[PDB]
């Protein structure tokens, strides 16, 4: 449940696959609050959620074969994370850009390093990847903004450390 | 409770302020499932959304001036479904970009015609604002989306037809 994946047919004919998967889940946060402090003295959601994206041709005979064209697709892409309830409240930057590395998959990386909860509780994180086009044959302000799909995150735990006043100080 | 802002301060000392507020809650849905009439499935009335962009001077925190036509950025709106009791299931076209327009209002807009939901319920509308900046001077992969704030809508009921065979087709 770590993955999805999309489907799309482009002008040309061209089938491009989007996937998604989460390398690197969220496991605990401490709840920031809010005030002062809050913005300058909070613990950010840990280890960072870690996101690779692969892109896929499918050549239209042989739909068992598919390409990895993620590091010859030329366009904008961006993954933006909303907090889910399992039963603001997030701050801090939950937009980020792609990272293209060869390890330890050759593949595009979205890394959420400044992640805050503000309340204690159960979450889920759900990361919505955008493209930005800039080839019109890759097509389905001058620039425009597509949701291309969404991933699922396993559910953290957000914690609230007790108050002791004289101890913590 | 149709609207919501939030505040920044720029690299010049102004101060920014974002307001977004919802001219047109969403109030009914027919379940558009995996029923006959198609067009009974986008959410109707169609959402809208107005954003207005405000300066203030350091010197004076105090007074507003509306910039909406003045700010040069991209500006796109993305909706989310929250379910109110917690294969996509909301379908469709889910960002806007933004229209400047003089009535009713001098603001920006932001519309959903195209939105449908695969399960019947409740829910609610989430409206996540992306600035695309222009102007390296109104800051706080060479380009960049910033989220600024999110407005959530009123709850909205989708509903699903029943099939009566010899009746309904």
């Amino acid at each position: 449940g770590n993955s999805n994946s999309v489907s799309r047919i482009t002008r040309e004919g061209k089938k491009i696959t989007y996937k998604l998967n989460i390398m690197q889940q969220p496991k605990r946060a401490r709840a920031c609050g809010q005030g002062s402090k809050s913005h300058t003295d909070r613990r950010p959601v840990d280890p960072p959620p870690v996101i690779e994206l692969n892109i896929f041709e499918s050549d239209p005979h042989d739909d068992s074969n598919k390409t990895d064209i993620t590091f010859v697709y030329n366009a904008n892409f961006f993954l933006f994370a909303t907090l889910e309830p399992e039963r603001p409240v997030l701050t801090g930057v939950p937009v980020a850009g792609v990272a293209y590395l060869d390890k330890p998959n050759r593949a595009g990386y979205f890394i959420f390093p400044d992640l805050s909860v503000r309340n204690e509780g159960s979450y889920r994180f759900s990361f919505h990847l955008f493209e930005q086009i800039k080839d019109p044959k890759d097509a389905t302000p001058q620039e425009f903004l597509e949701f291309r799909l969404e991933v699922i995150s396993n559910p953290f735990i957000v914690y609230s450390a007790k108050k002791f006043p004289g101890l913590t100080t």
